[PDB]
């Protein structure tokens, strides 16, 4: 088994990159390097990121560029690290106001969104602060909640798989 942070970095990129597959053009799994990350190090993590995939979905289909048309995660241009992850941060202090799965999967959902535009230019470090942010903010902050909810493992009873 592996630390919480860990755990969370190895879910955070294999739910990334098969967010990836899903889109019509896939350019994330060449930006990343899918070398040192093992989600059979993750327990139950295939049917967690299956999970994820599917709770992610319906809330994109559900909830349909204030600050992203500003930190131009849509420019050819280097962005600021360092705002992207302030905001980033903020943005999800603000979410997790109420601690329940459902906002977990908004986290995991707002991740892609940023990833995803991110990825159509090779934002590789911006894309790689923002796992690294979601694994520190998540041990810090998610952590206990998540560990009295049978873990990320919860998230495949929460799914209904
Ligand atoms: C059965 N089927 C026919 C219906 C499936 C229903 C509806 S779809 C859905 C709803 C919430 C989360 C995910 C998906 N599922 C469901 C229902 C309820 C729950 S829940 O009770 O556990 N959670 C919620 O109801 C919930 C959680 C968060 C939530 N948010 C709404 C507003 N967003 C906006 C937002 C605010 C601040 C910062 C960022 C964002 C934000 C986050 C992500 C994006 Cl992509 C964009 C903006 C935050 C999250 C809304 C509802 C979970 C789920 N669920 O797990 O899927």
């Amino acid at each position: 088994t592996a630390d919480f942070r860990l755990q969370t970095s190895t879910l955070c990129h294999s739910f990334l990159l098969a967010s990836a597959n899903k889109q019509d053009t896939d350019y994330l799994t060449d930006l990343l390097d899918n070398t040192n990350i093992d989600l059979t190090c993750v327990p139950n993590g295939q049917e967690i990121i299956h999970s994820l995939l599917q709770l992610v979905g319906d809330f994109n289909q559900r909830f349909s560029e204030p600050v992203a048309q500003s930190l131009g995660i849509d420019s050819d241009k280097p962005v600021d690290k360092t705002a992207l992850e302030i905001f980033y941060l903020e943005i999800l202090n603000g979410l997790f106001e109420k601690l329940n799965w459902g906002r977990i999967v908004a986290m995991f959902a707002f991740l892609r969104i940023l990833v995803l535009r991110l990825s159509k230019h090779g934002h590789s470090d911006a894309i790689q602060m923002l796992i690294k942010t979601t694994s520190q903010y998540s041990d810090e902050k998610l952590k206990n909640w998540i560990n009295l909810h049978d873990g990320w493992s919860g998230l495949i009873e929460f799914s209904g798989r």
